[PDB]
């Protein structure tokens, strides 16, 4: 019964040096990995060294062209720098940004190599920048590389190529990138729950709606949980779990589960606009671990609230340690109960659970 945790220090490198106030900052790894130790989790940890992900590895999830485009970018001048970031929707780039990105997901690639080969149980990721919008052939919405999608082909990888990952996206915003590389694909499941204004919250696209249930092969291995009209907490968010992620993650039966853990949905959070609580994202945890045997691997996403996602990535770390779910805190907004209904008939047909 052990849980692995990796951090390194290195991935703070990745800077804006035209913007330091910028929300993706370097202290959001440090900030929970402090909080990790002032709650003594760290030394109830084993801890899991990083490591640089391989270009090759990259190439599971991303063409070339994007790999060496971010390659080429660790020997740019700051204007060429600035002129490149300008031409991806909401990126900055340094010349450590490229390191840091392969750090990521080389971090997430012996976590989950360590949770396949039974050295751990479970682990989590304290990884930047995120992942989960990055798209094959682009970067996107602060992520550079797809973490979660890489750390899914990379398990695959060392097992068999038809190992069922279940990637459950917890993000407020809606993980484009996981989808669109998952999109035909029904041995990695993508789950992703986020906020949509219909389509007005970012990254502004339909993509993210309930009737995108993935193509091809993929038809039904691709759930939206779209959130309309208003604050968002944690009793839509167990409604979710409870009707519609757990029911399909029960069926697909997954033999390794993925959690692009974001922390924007949290209350406090500056861009998010929800009010999931540090015990909401705790009971969440909980319920995940219920899966694929306890293979649980939480990777850090977004959460731009410093003193939030410290505080709830740490509960997280608590539940997959074992210890018992704190106690939540109101009926459901009538539009979560309508989103809700909508993915439950898009789904029914490929979910006989639903
Ligand atoms: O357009 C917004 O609503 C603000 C920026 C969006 C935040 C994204 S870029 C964070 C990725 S987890
Ligand atoms: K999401
Ligand atoms: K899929
Ligand atoms: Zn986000």
């Amino acid at each position: 019964p052990i849980t692995g945790l990796v951090y390194d220090q290195r991935m703070m490198l990745h800077h804006n040096m035209w913007d330091s106030h910028h929300p993706e900052l370097p202290q959001r790894i440090s900030r929970i990995f402090s909080r990790h130790e002032e709650l003594r989790l760290l030394s109830r940890c084993h801890r899991i060294p990083a490591r640089l992900a391989t270009e090759e590895e990259l190439a599971l999830c991303h063409s070339s062209k994007h790999i060496s485009i971010i390659k080429s970018s660790e020997h740019m001048k700051p204007r060429d720098l600035n002129r490149l970031g300008d031409e991806y929707n909401s990126i900055f780039i340094s010349n450590e940004s490229y390191t840091c990105a392969l750090l990521a997901a080389g971090s997430c690639f012996n976590s989950a190599q360590a949770i396949l080969t039974g050295q751990v149980r479970n682990a989590v990721a304290i990884v930047r920048p995120p992942g989960h919008h990055a798209e094959k052939d682009t970067a996107c919405g602060f992520c550079f590389f797809n973490t979660a999608a890489l750390t899914a082909r990379y398990a695959q990888s060392i097992t068999r190529e038809s190992l069922r990952v279940l990637i459950v996206d917890w993000d407020v915003h809606h993980g484009n990138g996981t989808q669109h590389i998952f999109e035909e694909d029904d041995s990695v499941l993508y789950i992703s729950l986020h906020r949509y204004e219909d389509g007005a919250f970012f990254p502004n696209s339909e993509d993210a709606n309930y009737d995108k249930v993935g193509l091809g092969k993929g038809r039904g291995y691709n759930v939206n949980i779209p959130w309309n009209g208003g604050k968002m907490g944690d009793p839509e968010y167990m409604a979710a779990f409870h009707h519609l992620v757990m029911p399909i993650a029960r069926e697909f039966a997954p033999e390794l589960v993925l959690v692009s853990a974001g922390f924007d949905a949290a209350r406090g959070d500056p861009l998010g606009g929800f009010q999931v609580t540090p015990e909401g994202y705790a009971h969440l945890t909980h319920q995940l671990m219920s899966l694929a045997a306890g293979r649980v691997l939480i990777i850090l996403e977004g959460g731009y609230n410093l003193t939030s996602i410290s505080e709830s990535m740490s509960m997280c770390t608590s539940m997959l340690l074992g210890d018992s779910p704190p106690s939540l805190d109101t009926p459901l907004k009538t539009s979560a109960t309508v989103s809700i209904n909508n993915v439950l008939r898009a789904h029914a047909p490929f979910w006989s659970s639903l």
